[PDB]
This record gives structure tokens, C-alpha cells and sequence, in this order.
RNA sequence: AAGAUGAGACGCGUUUUAGAGCUAGAAAUAGCAAGUUAAAAUAAGGCUAGUCCGUUAUCAACUUGAAAAAGUGGCACCGAGUCGGUGCUU
DNA sequence: TTGTACTGTAGCGTCTCATC
DNA sequence: ACAGTACAA
């Protein structure tokens, strides 16, 4: 009749139990099916599940952005070939097909090879004219000649392709600035500002420093290029020229962050820069190239030809990093003399920089605007098109989806919210006129603020909320806006007014939700004539954080006696905090509460994170027809020592199921405040029902570097049109399931159609097309005639046995697992961690030193066990001459001390532990890997299918298939 | 303090192609010159065709069910190489 | 021509917004 | 876990 449920929660599995009153584990016999001749299993009612841990959706999210990036950027690249499309057909119909078509080779292209001009001269000579397209960019700047309207085009799919980043909110020009002593028109309104910076900063050193430049009838005299107009210290008080040079000078030491010199008049300074960088490389390559030539002729061909040896062939044709090029050539240029020079750019990393670096990232976008808008003004009159729509063409440098909106989905998204105001096709010349930004603003903040744990349906309130605040005073009174608003009001009795406080409510509701000057300005219209223009252009600046968690016993409420204070079953689990993988653990939990009621006749048995497990488990007894005790690891640890049975996870999955028993055993023994003899031996049973959980692997298709082009035929085409012979692709696919099948394929020369036993592995990205239909996709592989109702579906972890209860574990179609645990007597246990840690099993009283003296008379076991291990590798591992090398290993070094040697054999049961194989030591020496690749031998076993607790099987025999 | 989810952006990397290599060469190969950039893709792709979605989560098997979802399997004892048997029961 | 033994392979770094 | 090379048939 009474029973009792034990359980613990992890990351990765899920230990449950079954025990009647005094302890002990009932041992019962089931039923399986299947066609195996096998119809009676007994397994004990105790058991562990055991998963791979849970995924964080981090990773899916900055692949989801990725993927929206390159999708917004193809659209504006999209935008402006369909501006530049009507005119330039006129020239070149085919120039934006052969843009497209470069990546193809030259019989794959519809067009010639030469993507810029069709021709092979005239390609050559503008590659000469410009060396890079910076070149053509400081050109189309410069001069004032007509363009032709490739170069332009080339230009701004450059320009807005790589946009640079948008943290600068305000527009700029960018001649404005200067070397960093522009402070001097801060004084007339040294050492350059750097020797200051990377210090701390506070008020009061804000105040030193300004008081350490010398003082005048100014604020200072001498600025002596002080921190606080220059930095911001750590269009609001617009209402009150020092501020302008000020800001000059804050735009001046950014662009001497990214630019360095700016000396010769022109508007591309980015250009002007970088090309000063490629002709110092140019200058500095051919200096290498004679120095190199006079005097080390032997590693001029390792530098200048092999691209394995990281030198500059390695840096230019391989994949060698600036750094490491760097470290390679620095002895270089020590030991050989004439390079202190190159030793001083190389100390400054401005040594044969390329163009496109990884420290580009710093530039902002109104350089390119910059750029884009004085090449747009010197084009216009030779091309009035230009002229009609440049302000387009500057809005999709400018555009930007505001990070409130979200995705622009028509409503069959996951994440968006966005509220259109008209069915039209968005476009950053459109994007406003569109979209209801008060909405969709209202909605970002709205969507991911919690409701009230006791009202459900509304959001819970500001923490300066007016009336609430109010309400808040009252309680503080009973048991800081009244000192704020006083201020904006100018009065405090109306601020004491009540009648008219709940607009007064919307009013902080808006200022703590919204941040934007215009959207803030837009939700207090609403108040717009209660007052006067200066006093709410200045409340608009108030802006609020902070949101309180409530909302708007003897009959009392919560309130009342705070007077005398002293659905869907995914979702209401899934929005918990805490880690993702123990909410997998938490699933797989509910799953083994529902498979142990299932199972007895549908009987009820009798730290922030669990304290929710514990009430919404406790939810089930009157949602979904069971004391939940919140159990401690110290008893079960006494228990444990007690008794003599240790807690181990070296040796075998074992004890996790063990501890659930052990769990159940301490909560019952807490509710109770023979049984001790019969709880040894239930930990010494070695028949325990434990289950790896069987997954689909899910995840990328494969590991993601594209590797370059080869004649195998195990490249992933990359794209359906891409031959990955030709262009390269992915290799190691990751497998998603195996699939048995039975058919008959045709093999040799003299082709005869033989049937065949084997199982595919499935991939990822055809996991769909296998599902939509099987035999037609299995029929493309090759097979012919499958048995389309034997089709069996083997996902990873698929469990199978073999003769002589030897198993196998699944990892793939081409790979197996290691199936079997052994199980000591626990008196081997008792001893070896005795023997092996002393540190962190001692300092418990002299207890400990009269089980270490009866355990002294177990030190036959470092022998034993080896005698273990090497019939359990005999008889299910099948080790062969590896046997040999750790049983010679153990026999060279027996002798040495028992601490030591029982350390060794806990390393020596990573052999013999579930899952993979891995290689280990002993005291001296590095055991080879291997690996079961024969996935030919289970064809001939018996397939085990496995309920969540194991309970429930379906056992398949493969060998009376087919 | 300690971490979880979602939105907007940037810059590299990778791959293929374009950037005419020259001389001595039957040739094998040797000497020499050049090298900095661009285009395209960045999960195959999917249909509700959106400037959206595609690596998070769910999932033993079987019978129903497009799916969702529901259903499908005795007890007592003694032993224990991973569970074995006995007897009762219908 | 089809299976085993052995060693080698693996996309990445910033920035801005909101809360539990 | 899968690849690539190097051998046993």
C-alpha cells in the first residue's frame, strides 16, 4: 500500500526512487514487448535519468541577430542598386549580374570574370589607378571630374555595406577637429590629454585638476588640458562660448583616437589616413625586400614564399594575425642590424598595416556620411539623378531600426511587437509614417515587465509612483517625491492636492517608461494645459527608475495584517529564473512523478530556485489528479559514513540513484521523529534501472570553418548551386539521428542486388526532408526495397544488448558507446577513499582512525580490483593488449604507497565508467585512445526501448528483422 | 552582490572569384618581380513572402488522434555479475 | 576492393537599450 | 565525433 517517492534535481539528471516504510526498495516483476522471446524483467524500483544538460539560448541569439544583420544589410545594398538600376542600364545592364555572379568561376558566370568593367585592360588599369577602393573614395572626394557611375556605385555599396557604428548620436563634420593641444582654443576662448586619462575619476578629482591648472579672471587662466570639458565627467540645461569649445574639443580628441593626421585640405580624412597606411606599407616592403636581400638570403625564401611559416607570405596569403606576424619578425629585425625604425613602428603597431583591420570598429558613421555627402555634392551636376533623391540615399546610411521597435514583422513573428499604422512595405524613407513608434514603444517596455504575484493581470507599480508614493508615506508614517516634486510644483499643499492624483499617476507612469526626448514629449501632451511651457519642458528631464513589486489571516488583507506584520503546465515553469538546464531537470522531474503514479496503480505516495519547485510541485495535488519535504545533504552525508557506504562519482553512475533512495530515507525519518539493517544492503543491490536519456541532437549542421576546395566528396554544399568541389564547404556534420533500414543494394562491376542490413545516420538540414517522406529520400541514397514498417528510429544514447549482457551505447551511425558499470562490494569503496583522500574525508573525530584500522586489513584489494578490472574488461569492454599494458603497469608499481596507488585506480575506472572512452595514466604512462567503431556489431542484437524511468520497455530483437 | 531573456548596431575572420606574373627553361626545376583591395555568402533553406523565421525548449515504444491530446502493462518471498527463481492469481 | 590503427581537427572581438 | 593518412585483408 504506502510508499514514498526520493528525488534530487541537477543539471543533468534526475535520481528517482521508490521505498516502503522500513527503508527498503521493493523488487517487482514487469512486462515487456516487442517480438523478443523475452516476456519477465525484474528490475528493482529505483532508478536514475540522466540527460545532457540544457543550452542557453545565448548562443541562438547572437546567431538570430547575425542572420537579421546580413538581411538588413543585403536590403540596403538591395535599395541602392534598385536607385542606381534605370541609369546605369544605360551603361552596364550586366554590372550588378556580374557583381553577383563573382563568386562563381569563370564557366559558372554568365558573364566575364572581370566584375568591374567586362574587360581585362580596363580592370588592370583601375586596379593600378587604384590601388585599393580607399583610393577611389579619396578620389571621388577630391576631384571634381566627372565620375563614371560604376566607380560611384562601387563607392557607396562600400560606403554603406560597412557603415561604422552609430554610438555618436549627434551629426558631425569631420574637418572640424584637431591635434589634441586644440585646448589652446579653450584657453583663448602642454601635454596632450592621455597622460591624464586611465586615472580615476570622481567630483573631487574633477575639481583638483581644474584647481591644479592655473586660475585666471576665467575659470581657469591656463586650462592645461583639463579633464572635465574635454571628457564627460562621471540638450538638457540647454537653458543656461566655453561650452562650444568644449564640445569642439571632445570631437577632436575622438578623432584623434581614429584619425592620426589631417594636414592636407580635403573631406575624406578616413581615405587620406589609410593611404598614407598603404604607402608606408609599400615603402616599408621594399625597404624588407633589400634589406632581407643583403643581408639573410636563406629565410628570404621562408619569409617571402613558404605561407606555412607565419612569416609575411603567412601573414598575406595564410592566416596569420597581425600579432603573431609581429612576434615571428620582431627577432628577426633584433638580431639583424639597420631596423630601429622598424623596430619603433613595430612598437607602435603601425607597422605594414592592411586596410580592413580589426581596429576599424572605432570609426563612426557620419565620417561615411561625411564622405557620402561631399561625394553626392561634387557628382550632382554631372548627374541630376543624384540630385533628385540624395537625401534617400543619406537616410539608408542614417537608417536605423530604433532598438524599441523590434523586428518589422507582420505579426507571425516570436519576438516582434511592432504596431503598424498601415499596410504598406516598410522603408527607412517611410519607416515613421508607418510605424506607431508610441505604440511599439509603449509595447517593448510594457512586454517584458512583470506582472504581480497576486494580481496576475496587471503590471506591478513605479517606485515612485504619485498615489502610490503617497500610499507608500502613509505606510512609512503608520509604521521622497513629497520632497522632490515640491520642486517642480513650487508648492506643497498642491502637492498635497488628492482629487485629480490619478492622471497625476499617468504622468510618473510615462516618465518611467520612456527615455526619448520626442516620445516623452509626445505621451505629456496629454497634460498640456494644466501647465505652463517652461515648467513641463523642464518635468520631461525627470526621468524615473525603479518599479516597486506590488499592485493597484482572520478576514484580513495583506495590508491589514501588515497592521500587526510579525494554465499551461510548460509556461508556468519555463519563466522561473535560474539556469536553462535545471529547468530540463525540473521537466524530466514532472515526467518521473507522472511515470511513478503511473505505474502503482495510480497511487498518491505519502535554493530560491527550489523553493518555487517545491510549491509548484505542490500545485499538482489540486491541478492535475504527496508531502513535499525540503530534504538537507547532511544527514544523508552522516547516513552515509555512518554506515559505511561513501558517496562516489568516479567509479559509476550508481549512486545518484542511491542518493535519491537516501533522499526519500532521510525525509521519512524526519517525519517519523531493522530499517538500518536493511538500508546497507539496498545501497548493495547492483541491479539499479538506470536510464541515459535518448535526445535528437539539435544544434548547427556542422563545425563552421569552410574549408577550402578538394577533390573529397565529404564537403557540405554550402549553397545548393555551390558544388562543394569547386567552392569549398563545412565538414563534420553533426548527426541527428540514426536509422535503421533493411533493403538491397547493388554493388561491384558485375552489379548484383544484395540485401543489407545497416543503419544511416541522419543530418540535421535533411532531418525534414527524411520526415517528409522516408522511403523516397532512403530510395536517393541508394537503397532500394525498404521495408517501410521496419523503418526504426535510433536517436543518440539508443541502448542495445548484446550477448553475455554486454551493451552498447549509441553515440552515432559510425560510433559507439560504452554500456555497462561495474559494482563493487562496498567494503572495496570503504577502503579505497580511506586510502585515497585523507584530506577531504578526515577531520572528523578518532571514528575516522577506527574505520581507517578496519579497513587496514583491505589493502589486498589494490590487488583485487585490477583482478576486477580486468575480468569486467574482459568480459564487456574487450580491452585486449591494453589489459596487457595496465596490468604490467600495475605490476612495476605495487609497491608504492596506498594513498597513491588507490588515487590510481579511482584514474583507472575512467575505463570502465559509462559513456566514452578516455585515456589515462596510472602512475606513469599515457594509455592510446580508441574507438568502437563497429556499429556492424549490434545489427545482429536486441534493441532496448526505455520509458523515462526505464520501467516500461519495448524490446526489439534486430536479428529476426529483414 | 550574482546571473537570465529579448531588441538594435559595428569591425575582423573564412571560402571562391577578380587584381595578366617575368626570365631561363624540351623539361625537371632555378632565379627575379608582386603581395595591402573588392564582390558574394556567413548556417541548406521555409512560406503566412515579412526588411519574417531557421542552432533555445519539447520528444522511450505502441494504439487512437493532421496535430493537439488521450489510452496501452499483477502480487508475496528469498537470494543478487546488473537482476533470477518460486508459489498465488486470472 | 573493405575494414582497422594511428594522429589531427574545432569562427571571433566590441557597443547601446531595457529586468529580475 | 569526425577526418585524413596509413596500412591489413
Amino acid at each position: 500500500k504506502k510508499y514514498s517517492i526520493g528525488l534530487d534535481i541537477g543539471t543533468n539528471s534526475v535520481g528517482w526512487a521508490v521505498i516502503t516504510d522500513e527503508y527498503k526498495v521493493p523488487s517487482k516483476k514487469f512486462k515487456v514487448l516487442g517480438n523478443t522471446d523475452r516476456h519477465s524483467i525484474k528490475k528493482n524500483l529505483i532508478g536514475a535519468l540522466l540527460f545532457d544538460s540544457g543550452e542557453t539560448a545565448e548562443r541562438t541569439r547572437l546567431k538570430r541577430t547575425a542572420r537579421r544583420r546580413y538581411t538588413r544589410r543585403k536590403n540596403r545594398i538591395c535599395y541602392l542598386q534598385e536607385i542606381f538600376s534605370n541609369e546605369m542600364a544605360k551603361v552596364d545592364d550586366s554590372f550588378f549580374h556580374r557583381l553577383e555572379e563573382s563568386f562563381l568561376v569563370e564557366e559558372d558566370k554568365k558573364h566575364e570574370r572581370h566584375p568591374i568593367f567586362g574587360n581585362i585592360v580596363d580592370e588592370v588599369a583601375y586596379h593600378e589607378k587604384y590601388p585599393t577602393i580607399y583610393h577611389l573614395r579619396k578620389k571621388l572626394v577630391d576631384s571634381t571630374d566627372k565620375a563614371d557611375l560604376r566607380l560611384i556605385y562601387l563607392a557607396l555599396a562600400h560606403m554603406i555595406k560597412f557603415r561604422g557604428h552609430f554610438l555618436i548620436e549627434g551629426d558631425l563634420n569631420p574637418d572640424n577637429s584637431d591635434v589634441d593641444k586644440l585646448f589652446i582654443q579653450l584657453v583663448q576662448t602642454g601635454v596632450d590629454a592621455k597622460a591624464i586619462l586611465s586615472a580615476r575619476l570622481s567630483k573631487s578629482r574633477r575639481l583638483e585638476n581644474l584647481i591644479a591648472q592655473l586660475p585666471g579672471e576665467k575659470k581657469n587662466g591656463l586650462f592645461g588640458n583639463l579633464i572635465a570639458l574635454s571628457l564627460g565627467l562621471t540638450d538638457d540645461d540647454l537653458d543656461n562660448d566655453l561650452f562650444l569649445a568644449a564640445k569642439n574639443l571632445s570631437d577632436a580628441i575622438l578623432l584623434s583616437d581614429i584619425l592620426r593626421v589631417n594636414t592636407e585640405i580635403t573631406k575624406a580624412p578616413l581615405s587620406a589616413s589609410m593611404i598614407k597606411r598603404y604607402d608606408e606599407h609599400h615603402q616599408d616592403l621594399t625597404l624588407l625586400k633589400a634589406l632581407v636581400r643583403q643581408q639573410l638570403p636563406e629565410k628570404y625564401k621562408e619569409i617571402f614564399f613558404d605561407q606555412s611559416k607565419n612569416g609575411y607570405a603567412g601573414y598575406i596569403d595564410g592566416g596569420a594575425s597581425q600579432e603573431e606576424f609581429y612576434k615571428f619578425i620582431k627577432p628577426i629585425l633584433e638580431k639583424m642590424d639597420g631596423t630601429e625604425e622598424l623596430l619603433v613602428k613595430l612598437n607602435r603597431e603601425d607597422l605594414l598595416r592592411k586596410q580592413r583591420t580589426f581596429d576599424n570598429g572605432s570609426i563612426p558613421h557620419q565620417i561615411h556620411l561625411g564622405e557620402l555627402h561631399a561625394i553626392l555634392r561634387r557628382q550632382e551636376d554631372f548627374y541630376p539623378f543624384l540630385k533628385d533623391n540624395r537625401e534617400k540615399i543619406e537616410k539608408i546610411l542614417t537608417f536605423r531600426i530604433p532598438y524599441y521597435v523590434g523586428p518589422l514583422a507582420r505579426g507571425n513573428s516570436r519576438f516582434a511587437w511592432m504596431t503598424r499604422k498601415s499596410e504598406e512595405t516598410i522603408t527607412p524613407w517611410n519607416f515613421e509614417e508607418v510605424v506607431d513608434k508610441g505604440a511599439s514603444a509603449q509595447s517593448f517596455i510594457e512586454r517584458m515587465t512583470n506582472f504581480d504575484k497576486n494580481l496576475p493581470n496587471e503590471k506591478v507599480l513605479p517606485k515612485h509612483s504619485l498615489l502610490y508614493e503617497y500610499f507608500t508615506v502613509y505606510n512609512e508614517l503608520t509604521k521622497g517625491t513629497y520632497h522632490d516634486l515640491l520642486k517642480i510644483i513650487k508648492d506643497k499643499d498642491f502637492l498635497d492636492n488628492e482629487e485629480n492624483e490619478d492622471i497625476l499617476e499617468d504622468i510618473v507612469l510615462t516618465l518611467t517608461l520612456f527615455e526619448d526626448r520626442e516620445m516623452i514629449e509626445e505621451r505629456l501632451k496629454t497634460y498640456a494645459h494644466l501647465f505652463d511651457d517652461k515648467v513641463m519642458k523642464q518635468l520631461k528631464r525627470r526621468r524615473y527608475t525603479g518599479w516597486g513589486r506590488l499592485s493597484r489571516q482572520s478576514g484580513k488583507t495583506i495590508l491589514d495584517f501588515l497592521k500587526s506584520d510579525g494554465d499551461s503546465l510548460h509556461e508556468h515553469i519555463a519563466n522561473l529564473a535560474g539556469s536553462p538546464a535545471i529547468k530540463k531537470g525540473i521537466l524530466q522531474t514532472v515526467k518521473v512523478v507522472d511515470e511513478l503514479v503511473k505505474v502503482m496503480g495510480r497511487h498518491k505516495p505519502e535554493l530560491v530556485e527550489t523553493r518555487q519547485i517545491t510549491k509548484h510541485v505542490a500545485q499538482i495535488l489540486d491541478s492535475r489528479m504527496v508531502k513535499v519535504i525540503t530534504l538537507k545533504s547532511k544527514l544523508v552525508s552522516d547516513f552515509r559514513k555512518d554506515f559505511q557506504f561513501y558517496k562516489v562519482r568516479e567509479i559509476n553512475n550508481y549512486h545518484h540513484a542511491h542518493d535519491a533512495y537516501l533522499n526519500a530515507v532521510v525525509g521519512t525519518a524526519l517525519i517519523k521523529k531493522r530499517d538500518f539493517a536493511t538500508v546497507r544492503k539496498v545501497l548493495s543491490m547492483p541491479q539499479v534501472n538506470i536510464v541515459k536519456k535518448t535526445e535528437v541532437q539539435t544544434g548547427g549542421f556542422s563545425k563552421e570553418s569552410i574549408r577550402p576546395k578538394r577533390n573529397s566528396d565529404k564537403l557540405i554544399a554550402r549553397k545548393k548551386d555551390w558544388d562543394p568541389k569547386k567552392y569549398g564547404g563545412f565538414l563534420w556534420p553533426t548527426v541527428a539521428y540514426s536509422v535503421l533500414v533493411v533493403a538491397k543494394v547493388e554493388k561491384g562491376k558485375s552489379k548484383k542486388l544484395k540485401s543489407v542490413k545497416e543503419l544511416l545516420g541522419i543530418t540535421i538540414m535533411e532531418r525534414s526532408s527524411f520526415e517528409k517522406n522516408p522511403i523516397d529520400f532512403l530510395e536517393a541514397k541508394g537503397y532500394k526495397e525498404v521495408k517501410k514498417d521496419l523503418i526504426i528510429k535510433l536517436p543518440k544514447y539508443s541502448l542495445f544488448e548484446l550477448e553475455n549482457g554486454r551493451k552498447r551505447m549509441l553515440a552515432s551511425a559510425k560510433q559507439l558507446q560504452k554500456g555497462n558499470e561495474l559494482a563493487l562490494p562496498s567494503k572495496y569503496v570503504n577502503f579505497l577513499y580511506l586510502a585515497s583522500h585523507y584530506e577531504k574525508l578526515k577531520g572528523s573525530p578518532e571514528d575516522n582512525e577506527q574505520k581507517q584500522l578496519f579497513v587496514e586489513q583491505h589493502k589486498h584489494y589494490l590487488d583485487e580490483i585490477i583482478e576486477q578490472i580486468s575480468e569486467f574488461s574482459k568480459r564487456v569492454i574487450l580491452a585486449d593488449a591494453n589489459l596487457d599494458k595496465v596490468l604490467s603497469a600495475y605490476n612495476k608499481h605495487r609497491d608504492k604507497p596506498i594513498r597513491e596507488q588507490a588515487e590510481n585506480i579511482i584514474h583507472l575506472f575512467t575505463l570502465t565508467r559509462l559513456g566514452a572512452p578516455r585515456a589515462f595514466k596510472y602512475f606513469d604512462t599515457t594509455i592510446d585512445p580508441k574507438q568502437y567503431r563497429s556499429t556492424k556489431e549490434v545489427l545482429d542484437a536486441t534493441l532496448i526501448h526505455q520509458s523515462i524511468t526505464g520501467l516500461y520497455e519495448t524490446r526489439i530483437d534486430l536479428s529476426q528483422l529483414g
